[PDB]
């Protein structure tokens, strides 16, 4: 179908879903392989001792994820066979600047060969996580479902902690001598060894206390999410005429997210309506992945508890929970999808909502050790207030029948008629240009402006379209001018947003107005 009527040439709409499932199983492994790490080396011993140790982690943690950490122990050969390495206990623990430590495991002499070791090679594989401020503030929200402003941007603020991890590897190397008393093979006791034609016997044992460390380890952590984007997840929301569309009831695209926490441990896929405007419904659909072997050749379990909610905004930037869905998963061994259903209802200081998901589970080490994660991931969502489309479907279709009519004169009346809403819709962007400029805001000043050279443009695009004879270029001129619109109706939500203390929202709308701006010069000559 067309343009035009349809905006069929929105690549949002282009996006829509009948269906979100193996869209969200597709985002999910897509943004899994972004995630995927190889090992490094952490750092190393002194490369003197009986023994030689390594330390590797992945060469990308995500934020505040728990990571596999393996130790190599090399038994380095010895002149005599016998002089084997017993390890008695090997500890192993992340420790931040201040000498303390987290997460500390422990090997003793149980895991290790009775016999000792000679000319070898030993790999531990253990699971470790740096210094984590949030979590537990995380875990208070999910129960709780008590989240503040104050919470809030103190998810998107905080940063990954300095840390090193550490090794003590402890036990004795044996030490054995010829006994020169011993003519024969026959003669050398038992527990000697006759070798060499000569009859070795069991000396002394000489203990090591041998110790590593790491260097700038917390280098492997980044805290940017934009590693972090689906192909074709969406912003924002799409224009409110999408309201009475029934071709797009009951689609579903995927947003991108604003991530926080373990990312790489475990991931939240969102699909949800693409519409959201205040006192209507939109549907939200969360996907949560366990991130496939990411712990490899470790393998934890992992199990847990979720939160979805909205959030609204008071104008002045103050939140309330609105609307929420909580429970367990247990082990998330599989995906699972959970479902959340948005009324955006309007009051008086209602300026938008916020979608939020939090996740909070634990890593459960081989040696019984629990580690806590969690994850929070934000749709990234826009919610419109009603801007009055001057441009409806119905009377964008009239004036197309009245071109083949040959109506030149109805085609007038109604392009002069729109063109006064427009007129109106800029003496609105100007009462907010004005507020803007009152308290300084610089976002909001260059929000409102935009608005009024959208709604402007798109008045200039009526002008030509009624002047025009070709058809497709009088389709061509309506099409601008209604993107126009659309793209001064995200500016003037932008400026109110960014005015009472959403600016981030803000620069949603910001966004898509710079999008719907540029699709629609794509119309013009």
């Amino acid at each position: 179908m067309n343009a035009t009527i349809n905006d069929d040439d929105i690549d949002d709409v282009k996006k829509a879903l009948d269906h979100a499932t193996q869209a969200a199983h597709k985002a999910a492994a897509e943004l899994t392989a972004k995630l995927r790490s190889d090992f490094v080396e952490y750092g190393n011993g002194g490369t003197a001792g009986q023994v030689l140790i390594h330390i590797y982690g992945p060469g990308l943690i995500y934020g505040f994820s728990a990571f596999p950490v393996q130790i190599r122990l090399e038994i380095p050969n010895q002149p005599v066979p016998f002089n084997k390495v017993h390890i008695t206990e090997v500890t192993a623990y992340v420790i931040d600047e201040n000498n303390r430590t987290y997460w500390t495991r422990v090997w003793n002499s149980s895991t290790f060969r009775q016999g000792g070791y000679i000319a070898d090679t030993l790999d531990l594989v253990t699971v470790m996580k740096a210094p984590d401020p949030l979590v537990y503030q995380i875990r208070d929200a999910i129960v709780t479902g008590q989240i503040s402003r104050e919470l809030y941007d103190k998810i998107w603020n905080t940063s990954t902690t300095h840390f090193e991890i550490r090794v003590i590897v402890k036990g004795y190397q044996e030490a054995w001598k010829t006994d020169s008393s011993v003519s024969n093979q026959s003669s050398c006791p038992s527990d000697g060894h006759w070798y060499e034609d000569a009859c070795w016997v069991h000396d002394k044992d000489i203990d090591f206390t041998l110790k590593a460390e790491t260097t700038t380890a917390w280098g492997h952590v980044t805290g940017t999410n934009d590693v972090a984007t689906i192909d074709g997840g969406m912003l924002g929301s799409l224009p409110i005429k999408f309201l009475q569309s029934l071709d797009l009831s009951g689609k579903w695209v995927l947003y991108q997210n604003k991530y926080a926490g373990a990312l790489s441990d475990f991931i939240i896929i969102t699909a949800a309506s693409p519409v959201h405007v205040l006192n209507s419904t939109a549907m939200y659909k969360f996907l949560i992945t366990p991130n496939p072997g990411y712990f490899q050749p470790a393998n934890p379990k992992i199990s847990d508890e979720y939160r979805f909610v909205t959030l609204r905004v008071i104008e002045g930037g103050r939140m309330e929970l609105a609307d929420t869905t909580t429970g367990h998963i247990g082990d998330l061994t599989e995906p699972t999808f959970f479902g959340l259903t948005a009324h955006y209802t309007d009051a008086p200081g209602t300026l938008d909502y916020h979608a939020l998901g939090l996740v909070y589970a634990y890593v459960e080490r081989d040696d019984g050790v629990k580690i806590p994660i969690w994850l929070a991931a934000e749709p990234m969502i826009s919610v419109l207030s009603n801007t009055y489309t001057v441009m409806k479907d119905q009377d964008v279709k009239n004036l197309i029948d009245l071109y083949k009519k040959k109506d030149r004169e109805k085609i007038n009346a109604t392009t002069k008629a729109m063109i006064n809403s427009l007129q109106e819709k800029i003496d609105e962007a100007e009462q907010l240009l004005a507020k803007a400029k009152g308290m300084n805001n610089e976002n909001a000043i260059e929000y409102a402006q935009g608005a009024i050279d959208e709604y402007k443009a798109a008045i200039n695009d009526l002008q030509k379209a009624a002047q025009q004879d070709d058809y497709q270029m009088f389709l061509n001129y309506l099409n601008a001018a209604k993107k126009h619109e659309m793209a001064g109706d995200y500016y003037v939500n932008a400026a109110r947003k960014a005015l009472n203390g959403d600016l981030e929202q803000a620069k949603i709308d910001a966004e898509k107005a710079k999008e719907y701006s540029n699709l629609a010069k794509e119309y013009e000559p």
